[PDB]
């Protein structure tokens, strides 16, 4: 698509409240995963980890890496993924928490664990998409 993946997309003065992103891509037709990677660094503030294929199902996992150690996992069934077809994930950061939609649905919250919010200079989208656009705005 008109962008290579894995892609970083730079967050000038971090996230904040009322910062919206969003990612417009297609899911491959053989995909496995898909990886959103909020960066501080080393450290994944938050990772958004769609999954195709664990032990035979779909699932998203959520979680966060501090110093090396990934936290407890926060998985949703709910998967608004398909092999093979257009997706728009939006991101909105509010004070307590990341709220994630998809397809114009509300999929999930992950509240921020790491706290420092202006730290967090990185977005970055990996895994087995085509990806038509990544940007955000203040809204
Ligand atoms: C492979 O390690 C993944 C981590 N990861 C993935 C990537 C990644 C990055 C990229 F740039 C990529 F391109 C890319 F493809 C992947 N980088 N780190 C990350 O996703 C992390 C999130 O916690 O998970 C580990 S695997 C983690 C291992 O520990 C046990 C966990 N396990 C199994 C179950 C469980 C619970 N309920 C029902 N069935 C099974 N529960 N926990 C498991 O999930």
């Amino acid at each position: 698509g008109p962008l290579t993946v894995p892609y970083d997309l730079p967050l000038p003065g971090g996230v904040m409240p009322r910062m919206l992103i969003t990612i417009m891509g297609t899911v491959k037709p053989n995909a496995n995963r898909i990886v959103l990677d909020f960066r501080r660094g080393n450290d994944v503030a938050f990772h958004f980890n769609p999954r195709f294929n664990e032990n035979n199902r779909r699932v998203i996992v959520c979680n966060t890496k501090q110093d090396n150690n990934w936290g407890k996992e926060e998985r949703q069934s709910a998967f608004p993924f398909e092999s093979g077809k257009p997706f728009k994930i939006q991101v909105l950061v509010e004070a307590d928490h990341f709220k994630v939609a998809v397809n114009d649905a509300h999929l999930l919250q992950y509240n921020h664990r790491m706290k420092n919010l202006r730290e967090i200079s990185q977005l970055g989208i990996s895994g087995d998409i085509t990806l038509t656009s990544a940007n955000h705005a203040m809204i």
